């Protein structure tokens, strides 16, 4: 019992805040100061990429389309860019979207962000409006953007939790955009540029994202995501305190998560979990399940011990029953205790009887 019910100790993490979540279940595996508002620095570009990804998903433009660079995206024409990561765009260049988005995602090019913001939304301010609209849509409680890149934004902030949630949204909602993050290099204007995410080259993990950020003000920041088998984790580490820990602290969290936790998928949408009699219907019985795939994160090795059962909201089911009508709750249990609950819904509509 003692070894089965063990709660693992969390490694010490040399950073101001962090969080470790499961991508599929959303379970928070470990956290410290995860809601404290901090300078996001280049992590802001995750939201820039999310907006671009949404626009591309919507067919607003495609990767082959040429963007004509304007004055505001001219790297050496705007001292706000001094000492920052740049693609080195000049006005009059005609650059494919594919190249600009790799400038953003791999190189953290601040100039590329401006070029894409104007192309996608007409102005930087309108683009930032979109970024903040998605902050609202994603339910983020501790995030606000002022810039398309992270620079020159005194009232901009995010948090470890919110940055992990933006990472989750990238992978979930804009998978074609997310797929770019694992690319180790791209070439622009005859120069090869390497992805800044050093973890991509760590053989011991399968890291395929997401974004790094450093300013002297924000410290060292990293949102990472890695997979092992069925399982995908996302870590966000903000205000990393040393150069030597910039990838090491995140690696500590990810490796710890895979060692102690596992993700299970006990039920898919549309598959019967339970059946109940129904009154007044065109069928004698209601087929019951979920309207969203169930993922649970549990201690590693406890999968065989997982039990499921359900409760019903009402004594009797009466037709008409709508598809996806909520009629109860599924309880998932370990060691006799409910650890997770999901809504139990009608899978196939049952109208009133017609004879
Ligand atoms: C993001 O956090 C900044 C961006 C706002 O400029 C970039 C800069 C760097 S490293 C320094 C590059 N400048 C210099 N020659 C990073 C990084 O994550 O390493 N992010």
């Amino acid at each position: 019992l003692n070894i089965k019910t063990m709660i693992p100790g969390v490694p010490q993490i040399d950073a101001e805040s962090y969080i470790l979540i499961d991508y599929n279940s959303g379970k928070v595996l470990a956290e410290q100061n995860a809601d404290v508002r901090r300078d996001p620095a280049s992590l802001t570009k995750m939201m820039t990429s999310y907006v671009i990804g949404q626009a591309m998903k919507a067919g607003k433009f495609k990767e082959t389309d040429l963007v004509t660079i304007g004055n505001d995206a001219w790297a050496t024409g705007n001292p706000v860019f001094k000492g920052s990561s740049l693609m080195f765009l000049k006005p009059g260049m005609q650059v494919p979207v594919s190249q600009l988005i790799r400038g953003i995602n791999l190189q953290s090019g601040n100039d590329a962000c401006v070029a894409m913001a104007d192309f996608a939304a007409g102005s930087q301010d309108a683009f930032v409006g979109l970024m903040n609209s998605y902050v609202n849509a994603l339910g983020l409680k501790n995030t606000h953007f002022q810039t398309v890149h992270g620079l020159d934004a005194d009232g901009q902030y995010s948090s470890a939790r919110d940055m992990a949630l933006i990472g989750q949204a990238l992978i979930r909602d804009v998978p074609n955009e997310y797929s770019i993050y694992k690319e180790k290099e791209f070439t622009f204007n005859g120069i090869r540029q390497l992805n800044r995410n050093g973890l991509l080259w760590d053989n011991s993990l399968n890291v395929d994202g997401i974004k790094t950020g450093h300013t002297d003000k924000a410290g060292y920041n990293l949102v990472a995501s890695a997979t092992e088998g069925q399982m995908r984790l996302i870590s966000a580490v903000m205000g990393g305190r040393t150069f030597k820990g910039r990838e090491a602290e995140s690696k500590k969290l990810l490796t710890w998560g895979f060692r102690f936790f596992e993700t299970v998928n006990p039920l898919k949408v549309g598959k019967e979990f339970a059946s109940e009699p129904v009154w007044f219907g065109d069928s004698d019985r209601a087929s019951l399940g979920v309207d969203k795939d169930v993922y649970l994160t549990i201690p590693r090795g406890r999968m065989k011990d997982l039990k499921a059962s359900y409760v019903l909201n009402s004594s009797e089911l009466h037709a008409p029953l709508q598809k996806n009508q909520v009629v109860g709750t599924i309880n998932f249990q370990l060691d006799g205790k409910t650890i997770e609950q999901r809504p139990l819904v009608v899978l196939q509509e049952i109208p009133e009887g017609n004879f």
